Parts: structure tokens; sequence; C-alpha cells
């Protein structure tokens, strides 16, 4: 068994697309072994880039392919270069920019708090072959600041384990245990943007839609209401242009659906505290003193359902 | 005739496109058929991958090309290798991701039902120079969460059948059926976002437009009408923002017409109880005594149109 | 002068782009001709595919490169390849998707009617060393049902014509013919999605914008006119939404500048009937008569704009 | 020096993009020199296509490279081939579809004129190695109907000129200048779809805007602006929508403008004619003659800002 | 040490995306350095052309691969060559179009003060086998004028410093410093269409929206409030449309949550304004006071956070 040294350089992540619940990932990938001893002109490392090695290997140059398991098509790999030493150590060193896969839940949209996951693994060889031997991951260059969209919290967290596959049981009995080699990096969303453009003017929409019942007749509170309404809906609609798209509901679409119950439980009080009538001609005010207490109802209902 | 034996690992189906009724599909496939015995360095099986193979090719090495018959332009193959041991038995290993093409229809779109289907053949081989023995699907990385916009409702169906075709009768007579394996795998689409945010507001307003018979004038009931009628207009853009284009109408998109119609029988109503007049200073309230019968009457209609 | 048949199967028609006038269709095409006798591994036809050829267009086989000429960019290739007999004919069966252009013209948008050409072309040799005999086009796989946005009508039109190009007089006169093979296929769009959700709603909201007339004050139907003129702009963005982008009007954009023209004249109207006073106290019923006329009047100007 | 005779068949122009001010062009382009005589196969011209070419470049063939100045990338070059007299002189034809970028001059939206360039020029041979004797250019495919967006108006005009590269004076003195030849093309936009559509429908919002000054109290005015206010900055949205993005402002977005400070006009007047009170009860009408001056005072400062 | 001298010319940057921080550059670079003495063809220098140059890496020439650092991806290379000079000295010229990418602070949006930076180094060599010696960066092509998004102030800033990689300890110790070229291009944003499309009607928005307090009764200060609120709602959408997204908030974002405030504040001061009575019959004026200081006092408020 080889034993394999790898080590990633993530240099961006980015472009996080929340219905295919990929992102992409920009960095190098360092691969190291050691092999059998060679002479090489004068006593310096031979390096060999790009192109070259597709003429090495064909001389029976043993370089093997380690392929990403989460990722989605295949990696633009751009420059690559292989330094052979005299001892007979071997250095492998790509670059690649991937779109990552992984199973993301949005739940708490913009509350949310994900983690990055890069797997690696043999394309080919087991862990008889060959094995990791470590792995160090340098994630200096990701930044916490303001501007970025995600916040990277500590460095990342690294596993080398031996997955099982069964279907190879026919071909390859007693070894088809490969060594995988995880990294995750945890990161929490920047939800600045969506705090003061979001919640806030949707806050003040549905405080402000209650203060119709201080009008004084009835068709007045009933037009009033059909305007919040329709201010409601175009709400929605600006919240839905500016959004990633989900297949569940997020914290801002709960908030929606909350806006909309509040101005239909104001069509139904206005409703019934009209229709108090003996007959048609009797006015009404005692259900009417919930201007103070149907604000603080939904706002019960509201802080529970955060709880 | 060599008797091929494939099995397909499907890693995520994703990215379904309403409109040109395609979807991407990423995932392994493994060949493998039995040929000439052959000396390799020891007796321990050899592995040749990626652009090796080219060079084994030209040596007269027997690989067939099994091509996706529903594939829309070309997969992107990213690894693929051949395993070869001394017996004579080759495998060849290939990873894909490809935008497969299917007959869909979605003429239930929040309550849809799809299937999912890979159509796989020789290009050149007929059934007297390459047959299929079996296939194994393996789907257990797809999962069956709330997080997922697709719940896959069982394990694949696999078939192997013999296609027929006639164009080749005058180059080559009495050989012309291709060995084909089809692979379905169902899927039921998560309904919870198009029943929260789309079927609960749209019925609310609906249900909300019918209590304009409740005021007293005639000028009242119509300028709340045109209001009722732009908020349906508005409502009808936010559906059209978020939502996949079809040539043909779904449920939400019958919905929205009958919130049209519900408006338009509520003016005429209006019209018709206004103008229920001697010369034009009568007033009326016979006919507005559908502020408890005309909901139930468009109800049924609705109802109906369900069953 | 070498006789080639061409076959063409088109698979699938689709991603009709209305701005670049484009669309992408994916099939096969199968040249055949007769060169020079061979001998081959026994007498059995010898297939070969994919890169192989490469092989043996270096060893002196003639394979010509037939192009689509209206095409946009290159095709993706995907599989190909080469069938020899040992009497010498050779059979070329290539898999391309492309993305073709032709001159489209959407002036009538849901009730359209288009035809879709392939054009083919030797790219290097005239009709003095490469001919076209015959050309036959296979459509079986696509359908006509309702799911479809085109209803394909019948068989496709083939046609065998001989371009000229004067601008090779110059280095190569007398022989500038160059063979081409045309391919039409008719086709009608499914206007269902655009009769019932555009044509109709819109039909709905001119015909009750016609009644404002009934209201009897002069500010109110003032307030409603521009309510409705509200309407109408939310009904163009709608339609303006959900449709494909044009450097023309289409029949739905006919209907918005006659909505427009329908609120327009009622203001004008309700202007021109309050506005009959001899110093501003007298009022008028006589213009007002245009309750059940201008709705027929300006029915009529659409009826003839139909006409 | 060699004399290169290039000509460039224009197929089709299209897909402006007005924010990277990009254009793409598809047609052929075909270059011809005379170098050393040759034996050929008979006396026939030999055809070299595609691939084959690396082969003959290889064995010492001079083929220049003529590289597009304005492109952005690289073209993707389709079908190319070269046909060798054994005269001596050789013919290289090829085929691209490329992304050039010009400065373009979007100030007059819809009634505006552009030119499209295409700029050539050897890559590596100065005008002393290689120089070019004469250019013709065919764009008879190009047509001029109402169905396309640009009107081409007249032939195209060609160019042959020396520049002068001054940063190759350190490595080549006294052979700096590259023949260059340009290429323009004319071409007026199409303003029927946005003269109906855009210009129609904010001239009757305008004008109806107007109209608010018939109304008799003054809290109906207010309320009328307002409304119309919004009416304004949902058109102005409608034509965001369905336009091309700029960094200055076009004809339309003065008008919308316009139309803004016409409506903040009739605000700043109504307030105004109102509040000429001695108390708070006066009431007035002087001010108010302005429903047929104000129309022909903004009127003036439009047709003011046209010239 | 081999003294590379690197030359840049930036022929167009565009295509800024404010999500991934990354824009695209393209243009050419050209580095020169001195090898072995060789016999060419004559006396003349050779000159070698795209493919030509694998012919040329495998018989042993020397040709560095600069990297750059910041590229996300691979940069599309056009074309390339190599001048070799009998002298000794190799120029190699090749065209780059790449989307870099940088840390971009889009935190005063329309004001904006971006600056390019281009990073570029050896990938394999360091600074004891390869240093840069100096470099020249020539944007003569990128102009100044009100049609460019981005005015670029002043030519660019070059510099070269020596990278430290302590991660290459562990292999090579002694020489881990690499040769670093860095370029810096400074530019502003053409704020005009963002000042007269979205700051001009959003102040006359907010400016309009104070004069609600000149309306007599209390129930059309409300009515009129709420149609006011759906006109900011409105805006806020049309603003988000034609907008690049951002994690953070822009000027405009803050002039829209402005435009929230000034109309709940105009809400809260009616109903504070109406509800000063006794037991509910008492009219008020005081507070009412506030039509020509509460625009005073949130202008106070704007321009001290603009402050
Ligand atoms: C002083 C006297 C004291 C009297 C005491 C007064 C107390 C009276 C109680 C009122 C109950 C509150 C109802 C008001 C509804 C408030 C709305 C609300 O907060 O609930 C949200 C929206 O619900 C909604 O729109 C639901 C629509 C509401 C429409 C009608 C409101 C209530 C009227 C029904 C009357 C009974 C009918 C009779 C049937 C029993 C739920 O979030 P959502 O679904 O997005 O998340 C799903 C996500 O979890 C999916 O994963
Ligand atoms: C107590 C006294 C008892 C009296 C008894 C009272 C009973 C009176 C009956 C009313 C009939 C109901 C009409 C109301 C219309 C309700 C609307 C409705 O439910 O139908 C939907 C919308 O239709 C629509 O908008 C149609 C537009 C409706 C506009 C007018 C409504 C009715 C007024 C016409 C009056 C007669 C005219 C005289 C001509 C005969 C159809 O879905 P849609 O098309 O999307 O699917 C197509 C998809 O299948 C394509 O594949
Ligand atoms: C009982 C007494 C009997 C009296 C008799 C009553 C008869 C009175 C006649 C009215 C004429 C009808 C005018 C009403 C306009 C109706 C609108 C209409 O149908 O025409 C469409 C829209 O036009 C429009 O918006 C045009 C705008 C209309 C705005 C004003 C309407 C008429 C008012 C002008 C008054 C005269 C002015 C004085 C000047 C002569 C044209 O489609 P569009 O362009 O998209 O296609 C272009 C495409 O072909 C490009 O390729
Ligand atoms: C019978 C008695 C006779 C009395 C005589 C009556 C005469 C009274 C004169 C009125 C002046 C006209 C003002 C009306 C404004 C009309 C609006 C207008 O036409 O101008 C456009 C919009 O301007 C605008 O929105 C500007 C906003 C207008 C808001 C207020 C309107 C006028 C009120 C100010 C009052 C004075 C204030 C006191 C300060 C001196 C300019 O296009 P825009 O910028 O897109 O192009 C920029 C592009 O060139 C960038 O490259
Ligand atoms: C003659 C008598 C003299 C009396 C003296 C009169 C003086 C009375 C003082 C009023 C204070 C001004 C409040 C008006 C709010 C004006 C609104 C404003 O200018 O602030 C902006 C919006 O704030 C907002 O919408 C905040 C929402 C405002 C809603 C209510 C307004 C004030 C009502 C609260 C009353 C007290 C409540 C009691 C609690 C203490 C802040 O930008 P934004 O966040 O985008 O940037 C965040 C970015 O920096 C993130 O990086």
């Amino acid at each position: 068994p080889v034993d394999v040294s790898v080590s990633i350089f993530i240099n961006k992540i980015y472009g996080v697309n929340t219905l295919e619940q990929t992102y992409k990932v920009d960095g190098y990938i360092v691969a190291q072994w050691t092999g059998k001893p060679r002479k090489t002109p004068g006593d310096k490392p031979l390096i060999v880039e790009n192109t070259q090695i597709e003429r090495w290997i064909n001389n029976g140059l043993w370089v093997p392919a380690l392929e990403f398991i989460n990722v989605v098509g295949s990696p633009d790999t751009g420059n690559k270069r292989l330094m052979l030493f005299p001892d007979g150590r071997v250095i492998y060193n790509a670059r690649f920019l991937g779109s990552f896969s992984n199973d993301m839940d949005f739940r708490l949209f913009p509350f949310d708090r994900q983690q990055f996951v890069l797997e690696l693994e043999p394309f080919s060889y087991n862990n008889q072959q060959l094995r990791f031997s470590d792995i160090q991951v340098y994630t200096e260059n990701i930044d916490n600041e303001e501007i970025d969209e995600w916040w990277i919290r500590g460095k990342a967290s690294t596993h080398i384990s031996d997955i099982r596959y069964d279907h190879l049981s026919s071909v390859q009995p007693n070894q088809n245990e490969f060594s995988r080699i995880t990294v995750r990096i945890d990161a929490v969303r920047n939800p600045s943007y969506y705090l003061w453009s979001f919640i806030l003017p949707l806050g003040l929409i549905i405080a402000a839609s209650w203060s119709v019942f201080w009008l004084e007749s009835f068709s007045e509170r009933l037009q009033t209401s059909f305007t919040l309404m329709l201010t409601v809906v175009a709400y929605a609609f600006y919240t839905s242009n500016i959004l990633p798209r989900l297949p569940y509901t997020t914290v801002i679409d709960q908030m929606i659906i909350a806006g909309y119950g509040s101005i239909f439980a104001a069509i139904l009080l206005i409703i019934f505290a009209h229709h108090r009538q003996a007959n048609g001609v009797e006015d009404d005010l005692l259900i009417q003193r919930c201007r103070l207490a149907f604000p603080l109802g939904f706002l019960a209902i509201g802080c529970v359902l955060v709880i």
C-alpha cells in the first residue's frame, strides 16, 4: 500500500445554488507519495508541467487519479505539475474549480447555518494498494468581514475513513474498502440585508394594518382592508423576486402568510363587528375594543410560532 | 454474441426543465464482459485509467460504445477506467452527467407524479454481436426527506427489450434488432411550498372578494370590485414569476381563472341588482340575497371542476 | 462524381428562441456511398467507432465533411462510426445536436405557423466531385399530442438543388455548383395556454371597464377609470413577463393597446359628458347613452381590426 | 512580403448585448496567397479538410494565423480547409462564429443607429512579411424586412491600413507596422415595437394625468394624483423589465422622468391653488385656469427638450 | 535565476459580477527572457504559432507556465506564439480572457470606487530559478467617456514582490519565495443612470408623501397613507429588479427604508393627532402644525445619516 499525503488549499467558496444544492469551490490540491528512486538531470528535482505529464504516463509513470466523490460533472482543471526528486518522492500539485454538491437545509433562511463538504477518494485503487496518510487544509485566504455573504467559523475539520462497497464483492472479494478523505467547512449566512430590507418593512406593514379599526364607518374599513391586502400581495412579489428558490418555506415565507392571516382576520372581525345588528340598523362598539388586544393576540401567536 | 452485464449507480437526479422536458442525471455506469485470456504484469488485474484507454484501443482492444438513447447532446464523461483480468474478463467503469429527455405531463402541477427514464443501447453492434445479460440499478444515495423537491417512490424498474429498426433493411438484412436496457424511476413532487404560498392566499382572496355585497350603496360596490380585480391581476403576476413555464394550464392556472370568473360574476350581479329599477329610482334587495348562496354556487362549480 | 445517399432521423425539435430566430434539433445523420473494394477481417463488414476514424483518414480514407449551412456555431457531435463492406460501400452514421437558424415570422403569435429548415451541403467538393442522390427523412418519434408545444403537420419535405457561388469564379472556373439537400418540417403552435390565460381575462377586463358609465356622479367615474388604467398597466406587465421577446408587436400586444384605447376613450367621453354645461351647473344625460353603443363601437373597431 | 487576399462572407449578425457592447457575427472567411509550386496527385488541386491541416503544418507548410482584433475570447471555428493548386496558390477557407466588441452609443435608444466593425490582422507577421492586398465583403444573406430587428443600410465599407506598435521598438526596430483590414456595416434599429407599446401609452397616461383639475373638491384631486403617481411607477417598472440595461438614460427614460415631473407639478399646483386662502375658508379659481395652459406649458418643455 | 520581463496589454474590462465579486478582463500578455543561443533558418527570428509549441516543448524547450493567482477557473487562451532569436532571446506572446476575482466593497453603490487587480506568478519555479525583472502595463484602449459604465482614473500601478509559502518548508527548505507581479487599475462607477432614475423619483415620492396632513378629515388621511405605502412597496420592487444583488445594503436601500420610515411616522402622527380626544368627539389641530416641521425633522435625520 502506497501512503499518499494530501493537502488542500481552499482559495474561495461561492455561488451557492439553493435549488440544485451545489456550491462552487476554487483552490489547489497537492498529493505526495514515495516511489522508486530515479536519476534526474543533475541532482536537482525535475519539474514536469501540464502536457508533459501525458508523455510520462505513457512511459510507465504511476500517477493515481484522485476524484472528488461529490463533484457534479468534472472540475475545470487548470495548471498541474509533477515534481520528481532523485530520492524517489513525487509531488502532484493541481488546481481545480468544481461545482460540488451537499445536503443543505435552508429551512431557517436568513439566519442559516450550512457546512461545505469536500470528499476525495482514489478512483480505482482500494486501501490495500493506496491509502491516505494525513490531510492538511489551509483556508487562510477566506475572510470573515461584512462584505462576504458567508462567515467562515473556525478552521476546517478533516477525516480519513474507509468506505465499503458491497457491489465489488462479485469481482474482487476481500478487497473492496476504499480510503476516503473528508473536509467540512462551517459557514453562517450574513443576515444584514435580509433583516433590514425584508423583516422590518413587513413588520411595519403588519403593524400599520391593525389601525383600520380606528375608522368610524364600515365601508371605509372594508376598502382600506382591500388596499392593504393588495399591499401584502405586492410585498410577497417583491420578496419573491430578490430571493433564492426553494421547495420548502423559509422564515420570511412564514411572515408573509402571517401578514395574509392578519389581513383576513381583520376583514373577518370587521364583518362580524358590523354584522352584530338586530335587524340592520343597530350599531356596535363592543367587539371593536380589539384595537389594542387583537394586535397583542396575533403578536402572541407570532411569538409562540417563533418558539 | 457477447453478453454485456450493465450496472448503473444513480447518484443524483435534479434540474427538471419543464419546457424542454429534460432533467439532469449524475452517476456511474459499469459494463462487464468476457473476452480472450491475456497475460498481465504478474497475476493481478491490470488497471487502465482515462487517457490510457485510447492507447489500448489503437492496439486492437475491443471496447464497445454504449450510448444513451434519450440523452440530449453528449454526457460530460468524467473519469473512466478499464480493469482487465488474466482470466479474460474486462470491466469498463465510467462516470456520466447527462441532460436526459422524456415525455412529461405537468397537467396537475403541484400534485405531480413523474417518472424518469434512462435508455441505453449499443451504438453499432446489433443483438447478434452484443446482447445485454442483466442490469442492476443502485439508488441508495437518493433520499426521501422534506428538503428534496422530489420524493422517489420505491426502487427502479429495469427492462431488457429488442428494438427493431426497419431502415437498416437495405444495408443489413436479417440482423437489425438492437438490445436495449430501460430504467424507470418514479417520483412525486413536494407540494408543500405550492400549497402554503399559492393555494391558501388565493383561496382567501376569492373568499374575501365575495363580501362586497355587504356594502350599502352601489358606487362603493363597483369601486371595491375594481380594486379586487387589480388584486387578482397582481396575484396572477406573482404566481407567473415564481413558477415553471408550460404550454398548457396547471391547477393553479385554473384557480386564477376561477378568481377572474368570481370577480366578473360579482360585477355582473352588482350591475344587475342595481339595474332592477322601474325608471331609475327604485332600490332593490331581492337578488342581493346572494351574499350566502353565490359563494356556495361558485364553490359548487369549483368542487365540481375538481371532480 | 460520387453519389452520396443521405438519411436524416429527427429525434426532437425544441428550444425555439424567438429573438435569435434559432431552434435546437437533435437527431442522427446517415450518409452512404460506394468507393473501392477492400479486404476486411473475414468477409463481415468492419466497424470503426469514434476516435478510430482519425486513424483511418490519416491512412488515406476518403470521408467527406458534410456541413449544415444554417447551423449556428458547431453541432455537438456525439458518437459516430464508419461501416465498411468488402464490396466497397461505406456508411457514415453520426449523431448531432445543433442550434439551427431560420427566418421566422411571429407576427400572429399565439396562432403561429412556422416551418423548421435543415440545410446540408458538402464543405469542399462541388457537384462535379460529390453529388447527392436522394434523401429520406424519418420523423416517427415526434408526436402531435396536447403536451408538446408544437404540432407537427405531416411529413417532411425534402429537396435537392444546385447552389451557385460566383465568388469562386476567380479560382475555379466552370465548377462552382454545390449540391445542397433541404428539409422542411411544418409546425403549428399550441394556442391553449395563450387562449385561456391571456385572451379571456383581458377580454373580461375590457368588457368590465365599460361599466363605469353606470355610476351617478362624476368624480367616481374618474377615480374608477384611473383604477382601471392601473389594472391595464399591471396586466401589460403580467403578459410581458411570461412571453417571448420580439422586435414587432404580437396579437396580444394589439389587444393591450386596444385596452389602453378603451380606457382613454372612456376618460375622454367622461370629461366630455361632464363638460357639457352652460356655465358649470348644468347636468347631462344625452351623451351618456353610450353605455350600450360605445361598447358596440369599440367592439366593431376590434372586429374590423381582426379582419 | 506575401500578398494575402481576404474575402469575408457575413451570414448573420445578431445578439447585440448593450451592457457588454458586444454582438455576435457568424460567417466565413477566405484567405488566399501564392507560395511555392508543388506536385499534387494528378494535376487537380488537392483539398485538405479539418484535422488534416495539422498534419501538413508539421511537415512545414506555411499557414498564417489571422486573428480578429476586436473579438472577445476565441471564435468557435467550425469546419476549415486548405485547397492547394499545382501552380503554387493556396486557399484557406474557414467558418467562424464570434462575439465581437465595439464602442456603441445607445443614447437615442429606440431610434438608434449603430455600426458593426470587424477588424482583422496577422497575429505575428508584420507588413514586411505579410501584407493584405484587397478585401471583398459579401452580405447578400442579411435582409432588410420588418421581421429583422436591424435594418442594414447599404453595403459594407472596407479599409486596409497599417497600424504601428511602439512597444516592439525594443525587440524589433524598423519593422513594427502591421497590416490591418477593417469592415464596417451600418445598421438602424427597428423602432416599431418601441413606438407602439412604450411611447403611445406613456403619452396617453401623461395626457390623462392633466385632467385632475376638472374635479371640484380638493381631497379628490390629491387622492387621484397619488393614484396617478402609482400608475407612473408601475409603468416605469413595465418598461424596466422589457428593455436592455444601460449605464446612461435612453429617450424613454427621459419620458418617464417627464411623467414624474408632470405628476409632481400637478401636486404642487393643487396644493398652491388650494392654499390661496386668507385664513382657511376662502376658495379659489384663478390659478385653476391651468387646465388648458399647464398642459401646453409642459408640452412646450417637452418639445423644447426634443430640440 | 532567469530574468523574465512581462508586459500586459489590457484590452477591455467588463462584466462586473457583484455577488461572486468577479470581473472579466480581456487582453494580451508578453513575457520575454534570454536562454541559450541557437541556429535558426537563416539569421531571421523563427516564429512558432499555436500548436507548434507543443512540438518544441517535447524537444526540450524551456517555456515556463505563468499563472494568474486570482483567476477563477482557467483563462480562455486564444492564439499564442513564440519568437526565437539567433542571439538566444525568446518572446512568448499570448492572449487571454479571464474571469478574475477581487475583494470588492459595494457599500456606497451608485457612487462606488473600485480597483481591479491582476496578480501573476510562476506556477512552479521559485525566485531562485525565475524572477521577474519589470512590468509595463498598456491601457491605451480603455476610454473614459459617458458611454462606458466605469471611468478609469489614471494609469495602472504595478508591483513586484516576493511571496513566502511556509507549507513548502517540509519538501523544499531555504527556497520557497515566489516572485509575484501585481497590477491595480482604479475605476469609478458612472452614477448618471442611478441618479436620474432612482434617487430623484424616490425623493419626489417621499416629498409628496408629506402632504397628507393638508387633508381635512381623518379617514382620508389613513386611506391616502395606505395608498402611499403601496407606492413605496412598488418602488422598492422596481429598484430590486433593475439592480445588482448584494449581501449588504446600498445607499438606495437606505433610502427605501427611509421612505418606509417616513410613511410609518406619518401614520403614527395621524393616529396620535386624531386620538387626542377627551372621550371621542374633540377635534385637534395642535400636533398638525407638523406640515412644515416633520418634513424638516425627517430631512434633518436624512442629512445627518448622510454625514
Ligand atoms: C377578547 C376576546 C378573546 C377572544 C380570543 C381571540 C383568539 C382567537 C383565535 C384566533 C386564532 C388565530 C388565527 C389567526 C391566524 C394567524 C396566522 C398564523 O399565525 O398562522 C400562520 C398562518 O396561518 C393562516 O394564514 C391561516 C389562515 C387564517 C384565516 C382565518 C384566520 C382565523 C379565522 C378562523 C376562525 C375559526 C374558523 C372556524 C373553524 C374552526 C401559520 O404559518 P404557516 O401556515 O405559513 O406555516 C406552515 C409551515 O409550518 C409549513 O411547514
Ligand atoms: C337562486 C337563483 C338560482 C340561479 C342559479 C345560479 C346558477 C348560475 C350559473 C352560473 C354558471 C357559472 C358561471 C361562473 C363561471 C365560473 C368559472 C368556472 O368555474 O369555470 C372556469 C373558468 O371559467 C370562466 O372564467 C368563464 C368566464 C365567466 C364570465 C361570466 C360568468 C358567467 C356569466 C355568463 C352568464 C350567461 C351568459 C349568456 C350566454 C349563454 C373554467 O376553467 P378554465 O376555463 O380555466 O379551464 C379550462 C381547461 O380545462 C383547459 O384545458
Ligand atoms: C351615437 C354617435 C355616433 C358617433 C360615432 C362614434 C365613432 C367614433 C370613432 C372612434 C374611432 C375609434 C377610436 C378608438 C381607438 C380604439 C383603439 C383601436 O382599436 O386601434 C388600435 C389602438 O389604437 C389606439 O390606441 C389609438 C389611441 C386612441 C386614443 C384616443 C381614441 C380616440 C380619440 C380621438 C378622437 C379624434 C381626435 C381628433 C383628431 C382627428 C390600433 O392597434 P395598434 O396601433 O396596436 O396596431 C398597430 C399595428 O398594426 C402595428 O403594426
Ligand atoms: C399662466 C401663468 C404662466 C406661468 C408660467 C408657467 C411655467 C412654469 C415653469 C415650469 C418649469 C417646468 C418644470 C416641470 C418639470 C418637467 C419635467 C421635464 O420636462 O424635465 C425633465 C424631468 O425633470 C424633472 O422631473 C424635475 C423634477 C420636477 C419637480 C418639480 C417640477 C417644477 C417645480 C419646481 C418649481 C420651482 C422650484 C423653486 C426653485 C427654483 C428632464 O429630463 P431628465 O432629467 O430625465 O433628463 C436628463 C438627461 O438629459 C440626462 O442626460
Ligand atoms: C415640534 C416638536 C418637536 C418634537 C421632536 C421630533 C423628533 C422626533 C424624533 C424622531 C426620530 C426619527 C425617527 C424616524 C425614522 C426615520 C428613518 C431613518 O432616517 O432611519 C433609517 C430607517 O429607520 C427606520 O425605518 C426605523 C423605523 C421607524 C418606524 C417608526 C419611526 C419613529 C417612531 C418611533 C417613536 C419612538 C418609539 C418608542 C421607543 C423608544 C435608518 O437607515 P437603515 O436602517 O436603512 O440603515 C441601516 C444601515 O446602516 C445598515 O448597515
